[PDB]
């Protein structure tokens, strides 16, 4: 019933480069800075979403060399992505979260401590999150995967403070959202209540991770023209956390003591991520992709003259410390300095389409309706995705035909 | 608009050899000697930028064996470098740098410390820095980026203290100049007013990492014959900085506590970076390569007979330690020594170029006036870079002829 | 003007096997053993240069099968070699060098110490070095560089206590010098007065490293027949010296505190090396090399009927630890036991040399004259190298046309 | 003079299979348990000499399905051994050893410690070993090598407490040998007296190392027919020896101090081994090795109808820990709890034989008269190896015609 792009979808000869130029974001890495009421510094931090929506000009619209190409009616034209380099121009390094206020205990990984449960155990602890590349290319944007508190109840029926129903939600991924830590995908906010856990870059978030599975799964495959991921991490340190042990540990598989001791530990253990090393020979990125073929059915048709390009980069995410002088004592003194934290990103997307026509019989109009109606409306023969966030990428008035005179344009002529 | 070397620069069979010896540089890893006014003993660090201005003798005033090759009207020669090998003559070793006064508090990586911030929590605090290899080779010299004090400014209107806007520079990479280590690209100059944010040896300069991008998106391609790449370095230990938080972590995510605490940490976190293991099957140098195809138009001409070759090698970045007695007491004791740092760097650039003719029609004159206007003036058919500062390496009367006296020269015979 | 020598030296199908057979170095791996006056145990460590001077018999005076092969006038013989192998045969594993009065002041990877400095701050320090493999084969000596107390002086006049200046010395490396460790290849002896900057086995002595630059870039190449190598190493643990800081840290890169405080910390850092992980699949031994072409112009041509190889191995320098009982008392008491510390080094020396013969007219015997001029004389038609130290490795009488009676002519046989 | 069995040894196209079954060995890790006189639980520990004693069944009594294969006289028959597979069956891990009185001092890694030399200052440590796989096969048991005390004496003469000599004693290796730790290959029951400096498991035993040198130059090569190695190791902690140093610093090496100090610390230093990481990826078991050609001029011939197969695989070397309780206490008391150690190791010994006559001609019956002399008499044309100990398999009527029946025989019919 569904079948491939390549069997109505006609390709040419004509190619174009479009380029991006430099992009850079400069903001806050732990979160974003309101004064009074609107953000005067955005959250910028390597461990969010970079999910560009690439706007491409309508080929129908397009001032095309000639109009011999194509017959205006029963024809239609449309962009079909054939290159992309994702460049990062940043310095290779990693970038530390922390928390003044961590729900740590006892350094669990060696020992200890007796018995010093109190009002309050938290301390202030940092940390370097799991290392994680990824980049995916489609003309929808991508789905992502957590665990949030789900919908109440399976089973019955009472509160309260007992542990939330877990239900995995899929959703969209918007530019922003933060990717998953050492902790899982999971929404912080929800799941975690005393706003301590986790280091404040994602406890008032959620760390949402990509459903390959779902959008590989779906019958069109509009969402994944292909992608390409590297996950690494390892166990840093091992703690407890402090507070009522929700579900204790059954009697049956601990022998209770001891005259001293009595009082069984906390049993909630988690430990801290590390993304190990960053090398620029694991590096995805400043290469090209050439989409020979796709996994799913769409072969890199840009449905809606529009692209989507999901990017995450944690191999950049060094955060710069930056120290300014409220006054100069004649000696040192740490009043005199305030100390800020700033992170940048900069991207230079490269892409390389491919110019198709698509005859348009009755059964191929048929097929065209169902999918996306709005290919056949916005073609003469609103937007939902305005309530969602992504990073602008305007391309139209980019396009050129002269491909040797852009780096990308020179890869391709000497390849594929 | 722009083409290629390949279509107005006509190659030839002969080929050059030149070799600049032994290049040797003896200094202060961390600093200049000024004894009284002027240095006496120069900086050399393993993690500077090493940028070789190669200046290479006239082929229209060269005492060629035939002059027969070319009419003196209407033709001119330029060199064109076809081989190239940068050998390192040290042992490999990891260096350190350090601050006796470095704005480090408390260890955050495990846990602590409970509450002691104070007039001065300075602590002498040592590191070693991220592993970075690479070499460049243009005829013009290459671009680096780093964050500056920005122009001010964004939004108005007052001072003081407040976080200093943030401008990505770009500028010309002068040899001495310092690469990224593990803190980013950044004028620490002018960002940390306090001088003991990062260590002596980058606390009062500025750390330039390459414009990768740029220079690989420029018309000529004049920057960027090719380059080769190795940055690797992992997080070795966390804490936080001393000071006041200029942006303090919103309410919304932190649980205020706790009868005791009740003062937010320091929540301004920065790691050291180390660049874990160098190893003998990592090196790039000491190898030749061959410049077969190039990324820019530029196809390793040497326009004005002068070639820039950047080189950044932090693999034998060791620092000797140098102890001499002032006197010896009967005992041992501290008072009869004094230390010293010493750092050394020795190089040996191997060149091999290839002559070539330009037939200088109407339009190959016209398509050189723009670009490069000097490369006709020089021809007869003010130096903008006397305010740098490069390695100057004087290969005028180092050309030989008899290639297999020479080691590239010998692997040029047997290759290519 | 140099020549390579297939051009003048006639290649046989004469082969010979020679094999050392086992060779055993037992001693001490810190120093050499006197009592009272000349040495008892010699000092083997697994960081020493293993510089074998192979004598190969006169093949011009050699019983060959048929003396047909050549005429006695106007044609002479000499060896070439084609076939190696370094038979190592002792356990992998790492060695540790120490000493009991390091100058080591505070632990400065992390933080502290408050203020100490002292009459002796010196602490017992044991740590392993830097893992280094490599083996060289020429016809003369190897060259090796280190950086030694240079001749007095560049500028002038005055002492005393200054730092010393630095002159890269060049010179032939003997057996039993000591290779790099962590701290460089410099004279420990003259650059370090205290006898405590560095471990006991390399305080009193030289580290010298390969001068490979100078040794390829010889005319004749009779140094380099080829090399392998493979280091690596990691920055174990940070530190500074004690004593008085000889060049302070410059005003402009410091704030001067601080109430306390006040005296600058020792900022003379310097860090323990580690070899890391030594493994099997990073041996360069136990396994054959054939002298397929040579990167000089002497294509293994033995010269003077002698081979040096040159071999460095860490990888098997594992120190034994002895403990031989003076008394035997009720209870276990320390002053009844002497500990004692051996290292060995087990070596098989096999080559495979090929006949070759030299046909001398005018032309070759002028060519010969110049370069080495003793092969004229010792062919009929005192020794500069008894002053330095090699070991002795006699391959007269040793040499065999029976290929298929042992390992290396087995293979030999069915390889090349 | 020594010739290949290819010249004289004619092969046929019949194959059998043979299977050890599960073999398994269960014991202690650290030492036999002897209750009163005779052992009760065997030592089986991960780090010992796995060496079988395959016992193959006479192929001239052997029950062939034709005789007219070969002549009764002047032929005989023989097997060859042309397939191996030496399958393991148990988790792969890493076990640990230790010693309650480790002759440990002060942490000589980082610092410390001042002046605490005593009577005894033995400690409780732990570590884990030397990763070592190995696994050889021959028709003679293989031969290590260790340093024991050597005969008395080189020079003279006298007593007490000196230094022992050093001798390379070359040895057979039986199953249950101790192979390398990460102290290297030495007597320990005899070089180390005071049972203190190794932990228990080799502290009274000795370890051996393969003498590959000497196996490969045996002439006919009767012991190595073929063997594969890894061996892997780091040093994880450094730390000096408690008691007297039998050999002293030179003062000439030393400056000596202090008011204070002036008592040399301890010089005797020894670290502890590490055997890293273990994975699938590494292993050298479970995958079939096949004889295409040997090393030695033995092709793979079985003399006398046995086979030696060493093997040594500390991948599998996790320790067990048992529990049993003695009595159940109200709470929770140890005196209730017996603590046990036990070691597992299981194995399956696969091969593939190829039968093979010889025809005994005079210049056969004199070369096969020399070497082994019991070839000829046990073919009718005491055991030395009864006193040392090695696992017996007989493989006697397991021998299998029906190749497809077995996993191992499946392999050798879809390879080779």
């Amino acid at each position: 019933k569904v079948v491939a792009t390549d069997a109505y979808v006609t390709r040419t000869n004509i190619f174009y480069h479009a380029s991006s130029s430099r992009l850079l974001a400069v903001g806050h890495p732990y979160f974003s800075i309101k004064r009074a009421n609107k953000t005067v510094v955005p959250k910028v931090s390597g461990y969010q979403y970079r999910v560009f929506k690439v706007v491409l000009p309508d080929p129908n619209k397009f001032a095309l060399p000639d109009s011999s190409l194509f017959d205006p009616t029963t024809q239609r034209l449309v962009w079909a992505c054939t290159g992309l380099e994702v460049g990062r121009g940043q310095p290779l390094g990693v970038g530390v979260s922390g928390h003044p206020f961590l729900n740590k205990y006892d350094d669990v990984e060696n020992s200890g401590s007796g018995g010093n449960p109190g009002q309050d155990n938290r301390v202030n602890v940092g940390m370097d999150y799991k290392q994680t590349q990824l980049c995916m290319v489609g003309c929808a944007p991508p789905l992502g995967e957590h665990w949030g508190k789900g919908k109440q109840c399976t089973n019955t029926p009472v509160q309260a403070g007992d542990c939330p129903p877990l239900e995995l939600i899929t959703s969209v991924i918007q530019d922003g959202d933060m990717v998953d830590t050492g902790f899982g995908a999971m929404n912080f906010a929800d799941l975690q209540t005393n706003k301590s856990d986790v280091p404040i870059d994602i406890c008032g978030t959620t760390c949402k991770y990509p459903d390959y599975l779902q959008m590989a799964a779906d019958p069109y495959g509009d969402r994944l023209f292909f992608f390409l991921r590297k996950e690494q991490m390892f166990a840093r340190h091992f703690f407890n956390r402090a507070g009522e042990v929700g579900e204790p540990v059954p009697d049956t598989l601990i022998i209770k003591g001891s005259g001293n001791r009595t009082s069984v530990g906390s049993s909630i253990y988690v430990n801290t991520p590390s993304g190990s090393l960053v090398s620029s020979e694991a590096q995805l990125f400043n290469k090209p992709y050439w989409l020979q073929k796709a996994q799913g059915h769409n072969n890199g048709i840009c449905w809606g003259n529009q692209l989507f390009v999901t990017v995450v980069d944690t191999t950049r995410s060094t955060n710069m410390t930056l120290c300014a002088s409220v006054t100069t004592s004649s000696t040192y003194t740490n009043s005199d300095y305030k100390e800020y934290m700033r992170h940048v990103e900069e991207y230079d997307l490269q892409f390389i389409f491919q110019l198709c026509s698509i005859t348009l019989s009755a059964e191929v109009v048929a097929y065209i309706h169902t999918m996306n109606p709005s290919v056949l409306e916005d073609w003469n023969f609103p937007d939902p995705y305005k309530n969602l966030s992504f990073w602008e990428v305007n391309l139209k008035e980019k396009f050129s035909s002269e491909l040797d005179q852009y780096p990308l344009g020179r890869k391709f002529l000497l390849q594929s």
